[PDB]
């Protein structure tokens, strides 16, 4: 399938253990991917002083559309030094590997893999 419905946990910045995928653009991408499809992928809300608190490259869900079974349609795009690989609508947080975090919240996307 071109997409897949994912249920992602919105965690606190201050809880993430692990606070990037990688050390490329096309690493972080890649495992972004990778934690998507096994399901240990958290999403993490861009409010003031969160990014310099993750590692970059930075790996975004941002909105490809304007929403299926409550899913809102979105794709990937990192961020390494001001530049971004990808293009797409607004953000609706950042990604980061989950390993047992507790959410806050869980927020419903129709993934373009």
């Amino acid at each position: 399938k071109t997409h897949v419905q994912l249920s992602l946990p919105v965690l606190q910045v201050r809880d993430v253990l692990v606070r990037g995928f990688g050390d490329s653009v096309e690493e972080v991408l890649s495992e972004a991917r990778q934690h998507l499809k096994d399901g240990t992928c958290g999403l993490v809300e861009v409010e003031k002083g969160v990014l310099p608190q993750l590692e970059q490259p930075y790996v975004f869900i941002k909105r490809s559309d304007a929403a299926p079974h409550g899913h809102v349609m979105v794709e990937l795009v990192a961020e390494l030094e001001g530049i971004q690989y990808g293009r797409s609508g607004e953000t609706l947080g950042v990604l980061v590997p989950h390993v047992g975090e507790i959410p806050v919240a869980y927020r419903k996307v129709l993934l373009r893999k």
